[PDB]
């Protein structure tokens, strides 16, 4: 017995699609055995306890494009075989409870991209250990807390971008050991811990373009074994001796960077600090270690 408007099919899955008819609420009714719900563009503003737990065979369930201010803890309890989670483009979520997605064991990619989240609680992320693509992009995110990824270990793809994140700590990408692409452009990051990317030997690509950077040591990058692709641009790099580090690293790259322009010195304006020789490096512009 198909609820409301809804659309049910079986073919090639179980599923039970609803997508924009202006629901206000999850409806009763959807078929335990469904496989799929595609629940998004309605103005569902809330999900209670155990809203799904019925359908014990469901793999994908889309909530994008809603109305969402408050997810229960327990939404999703009874979801073991849940593969992909949607939570997207609902700007007022603000907040997820760090118990939310406990029990998941098999979801592989979360969609939690403009929901305007401020912060990423302790344990948020524990025991997705099957997880490969998490997007956090273009929310209100401040910080990058130690030990946030660290059940992670399958990740491959980490959405950072768009946010407001200060700074990267030492132990913020721990346990990443199958991180492939870290995007960490347009936040406000001024400085990366020297050991920050320590697990990250397998990265491929990282963009930390349009951020607060003025310097890099050099033992951020040297874990990155595996790095192809490197976005440095629009950072307010200063293209003095304290960059010299950063050069000589970038002298041995064999991949594919970006300019690193300099913003000062005056003279060294927008050259690229890739490009430059080293005995433009050399003093001290206008303090940290050689100056
Ligand atoms: C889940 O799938 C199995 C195998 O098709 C079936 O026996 C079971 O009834 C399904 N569960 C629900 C709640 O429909
Ligand atoms: C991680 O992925 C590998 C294959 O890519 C798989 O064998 C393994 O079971 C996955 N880990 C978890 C915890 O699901
Ligand atoms: C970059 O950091 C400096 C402090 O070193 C701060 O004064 C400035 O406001 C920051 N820029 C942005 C765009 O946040």
């Amino acid at each position: 017995p198909c609820p409301g408007a809804c659309v049910c099919y079986n073919e090639p899955k179980v599923t039970t699609s609803c997508p924009q008819q202006g629901l206000q609420a999850v409806p009763t009714g959807i078929p335990a055995s469904s496989q799929r719900i595609f629940l998004h563009g309605n103005r569902i503003s809330h999900v209670p306890a155990a809203s799904f737990q019925s359908c014990r065979n469901l793999t994908i369930l889309w909530l994008h494009s809603n109305a969402l201010a408050r997810i229960d803890a327990a939404a999703f309890t009874g979801l073991t075989l849940l593969e992909q989670l949607d939570l997207s483009d609902n700007a007022q979520l603000h907040v997820v409870d760090p118990t939310t997605f406990h029990g998941l064991g098999h979801l592989h990619t979360l969609h939690l991209d403009r929901c305007g989240l401020r912060e990423l609680g302790p344990g948020l992320f524990r025991g997705l250990a099957a997880l490969q693509y998490l997007y956090l992009q273009d929310n209100n995110l401040q910080a990058l807390p130690d030990n946030t990824f660290r059940d992670l270990g399958n990740l491959t793809h980490l959405f950072l971008h768009g946010n407001r994140i200060p700074s990267v700590p030492e132990h913020a990408f721990r346990g990443l050991h199958s991180l492939d692409r870290l995007l960490l452009h347009q936040n406000h990051v001024a400085r990366v811990h020297p050991h920050a990317f320590r697990d990250l030997g397998r990265l491929m690509t990282l963009y930390l373009f349009a951020n607060n950077l003025s310097m890099l040591p050099a033992e951020v990058l040297m874990p990155l074994r595996s790095l192809q692709y490197l976005r440095l641009n629009d950072n307010p790099w200063v293209c003095d001796c304290r960059a010299r580090p950063l050069w000589a690293w970038l002298q041995k790259f064999r991949g594919s960077s970006s300019e690193v322009p300099c913003n000062l010195p005056q003279r060294l304006a927008d050259r690229d600090l890739k490009r430059l020789a080293a005995s433009d490096l050399e003093g001290c512009a206008v303090l940290p270690k050689c100056c």
